[PDB]
């Protein structure tokens, strides 16, 4: 099974998923001086007021919060996107130490963690069909730095002890994802891929310029999760990030000067 260890980690994934060496893989390093301001880019429209969270789950590579995506309840529109994208889930990637953990980098700088809010294009009817299309998904990526606590994250942090090991899930209703967003919605955007297998090249990436701050106690609770299932030798869930991939024939655009 793929993972993040020495023998099954990102350098091995191409053997089962040859698209890993493809033309639009993610994440990438965002060279801020080389990104081009695009004045035709529209502001992002984040409409999360009716979001309905369902469950929180340890899937063996991250933890995720899942939402009801059977109606237009929490949607992303505007920005570089055509049409309406429904929120399906969010999850995080993080490090063993505060100087690594993000997937995207900014001028080679790594953040302590990265939040991915995953949305799919409603014209394709379901996420399984959307992943087969070059414009099927939109992932909003948000960097986390360590400093002051993020109050909107605490409800997530406090339930992690109930999903310590792979396969465990818990009810997680009435969570408001608006509490995870920074003040500014300025962003970079480029066409890319899922950052975990199957590495499908279906994602419009929207990476926010402004990080959110979380406390050392909050990130320490992420690092207490386990990759392994219950009853197996304990391997802490840390460093579940893919390194930056070649930009190849792509340009990163900025919404801001
Ligand atoms: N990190 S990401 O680019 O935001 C991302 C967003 C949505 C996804 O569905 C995946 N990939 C995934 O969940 N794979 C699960 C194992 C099944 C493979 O057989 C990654
Ligand atoms: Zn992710």
């Amino acid at each position: 099974h793929w993972g993040y260890g020495k023998h099954n980690g990102p350098e091995h994934w191409h053997k089962d998923f040859p698209i890993a060496k493809g033309e639009r893989q993610s994440p990438v390093d965002i060279d801020t001086h080389t990104a081009k301001y695009d004045p035709s880019l529209k502001p992002l429209s984040v409409s999360y007021d009716q979001a309905t969270s369902l469950r929180i789950l340890n899937n063996g590579h991250s933890f995720q919060v899942t939402f009801d995506d059977s109606q237009d309840k929490a949607v992303l529109k505007g920005g570089p996107l055509d049409g309406t994208y429904r929120l399906l889930q969010f999850h995080f990637h993080w490090g063993s130490l505060d100087g690594q953990g993000s997937e995207h980098t900014v001028d080679k700088k790594k953040y302590a963690a990265e939040l991915h809010l995953v949305h799919w294009n409603t014209k394709y009817g379901d996420v399984g069909k959307a992943v087969q299309q070059p414009d099927g998904l939109a992932v909003l990526g948000i960097f986390l730095k360590v400093g002051s606590a993020k109050p909107g994250l605490q409800k997530v942090v406090d339930v992690l002890d109930s999903i310590k090991t792979e396969g465990k899930s818990a009810d997680f209703t009435n969570f408001d994802p608006r509490g995870l967003l920074p003040e500014s919605l300025d962003y970079w955007t480029y066409p890319g891929s899922l950052t975990t297998p199957p590495l499908a090249e279906c994602v419009t990436w929207i990476v926010l310029k402004e990080p959110i701050s979380v406390s050392s106690e909050q990130v320490l609770k992420f690092r207490k999760l386990n990759f392994n299932g219950e009853g197996e030798p304990e391997e802490l869930m840390v460093d579940n990030w893919r390194p930056a991939q070649p930009l190849k024939n792509r340009q990163i655009k900025a919404s801001f000067k």
